[PDB]
């Protein structure tokens, strides 16, 4: 709508409480001016008609625990916008400041959240396997790091180029998490995932195999299910970022942790400049080596970690 931009206050899927930016013109509604071309939250109302209605309320207060999915869907597409500007001088996905939508109340007991080539979407969960969705930032920075890739290598999402595709969102989620620094962590989903249960995710990266993902490429999952394994093969490159950032010994190979933001600069150069729509594991290992090179030179600490974090998952 056109308006006056407004800050207004509500409460998360977490119970904190954030202030939001709005728009007022008759109501107030969750449409953000001051980031690109906008953000703008949609309630898609239990249905899946989308993106269903621009989000309107009455006073600017957003306490109401309907609202609670709503003021998390647009805080954190506000951070993650942040992120990729400060971080990387990306000006939102396309690099040019598209507008970014987002609907929440997707359908009834919705155990999951996407992008659908366009926009968010978050479903409520059904309050045992999933509390609402866009309650955890790692979630909603992950699904617009999808509309990233899409503007940028268009990794298909079958196989392993799927599998990088989903890396690359887990990732890039994670590292918003840390960014944003509440709580930030090497798992994803944990904020609202299984509320019943303390201490899990739906996948690690730093450990893969507590989900049963694989952390090795010899132990890559070859069927069909799951468009090939995308959200099950990402446990490899998971590993090989997490090695990258933090070190460790897997499997005897040793790897000298280079921290985060060498992470980032380097995944997002790869992504950004080397990778294409088909790139496999291994043309996704030479993108990052070249990407380390490009940044520190061939004989650096941080290329000698990029290539034995790929050693250390078996990706030659
Ligand atoms: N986002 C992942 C995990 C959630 C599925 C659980 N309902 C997927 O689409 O496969
Ligand atoms: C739930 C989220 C992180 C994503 N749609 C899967 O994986
Ligand atoms: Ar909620
Ligand atoms: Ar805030
Ligand atoms: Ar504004
Ligand atoms: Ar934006
Ligand atoms: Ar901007
Ligand atoms: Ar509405
Ligand atoms: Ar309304
Ligand atoms: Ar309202
Ligand atoms: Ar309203
Ligand atoms: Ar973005
Ligand atoms: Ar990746
Ligand atoms: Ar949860
Ligand atoms: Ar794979
Ligand atoms: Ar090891
Ligand atoms: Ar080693
Ligand atoms: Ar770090
Ligand atoms: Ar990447
Ligand atoms: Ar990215
Ligand atoms: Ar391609
Ligand atoms: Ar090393
Ligand atoms: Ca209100
Ligand atoms: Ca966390
Ligand atoms: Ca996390
Ligand atoms: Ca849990
Ligand atoms: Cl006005
Ligand atoms: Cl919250
Ligand atoms: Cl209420
Ligand atoms: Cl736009
Ligand atoms: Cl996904
Ligand atoms: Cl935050
Ligand atoms: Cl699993
Ligand atoms: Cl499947
Ligand atoms: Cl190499
Ligand atoms: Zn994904």
């Amino acid at each position: 709508i056109t308006g006056t931009s407004t800050v207004g206050v509500g409460r998360g899927v977490l119970g904190d409480q954030k202030n939001i930016n709005t728009t007022y013109s008759t109501y107030y509604y969750l449409q953000d001016n001051t980031r690109g071309n906008g953000i703008f939250t949609y309630d898609a109302k239990y249905r899946t008609t989308l993106p269903g209605s621009l989000w309107a309320d009455a006073d600017n207060q957003f306490f109401a625990s309907y609202d609670a999915p709503a003021v998390d869907a647009h805080y954190y597409a506000g951070v993650t916008y942040d992120y990729y500007k400060n971080v990387h001088n990306r000006l939102s996905y396309d690099g040019n400041n598209a507008a970014i939508r987002s609907s929440v109340h997707y359908s009834q007991g919705y155990n999951n959240a996407f992008w659908n080539g366009s926009q968010m979407v978050y479903g409520d969960g059904d309050g045992q396997t999933f509390i609402p969705l866009s309650g955890g930032i790692d979630v909603v920075a992950h699904e617009l790091t999808h509309a990233v890739t899409d503007y940028t290598a268009g990794l298909i999402y079958q196989n392993e180029s799927g599998a990088i595709n989903e890396a690359i969102s887990d990732i890039f989620g994670t590292l918003v998490e840390f960014y944003a620094n509440k709580n930030p962590d090497w798992e994803i989903g944990e904020d609202v995932y299984t509320p019943g249960i303390s201490g899990d995710s739906l996948r690690s990266m730093s450990d893969p195999a507590k989900y049963g993902d694989p952390d090795h490429y010899s132990k890559r999952y070859t069927g069909t299910q799951d468009n090939g394994g995308v959200h099950i093969n990402s446990g490899i490159i998971n590993k090989a970022a997490y090695l990258i950032s933090q070190g460790g010994t897997h499997y005897g190979v040793s790897v000298v942790g280079i921290g985060r933001d060498k992470l980032g600069k380097i995944f997002y150069r790869a992504l950004t400049q080397y990778l294409t729509p088909t790139s496999n594991f291994s043309q996704l290992r030479a993108a990052a080596v070249q990407s380390a090179t490009d940044l520190y030179g061939s004989t650096s600490q941080e290329v000698a970690s990029v290539k034995q974090a790929f050693d250390a998952v078996g990706v030659k």
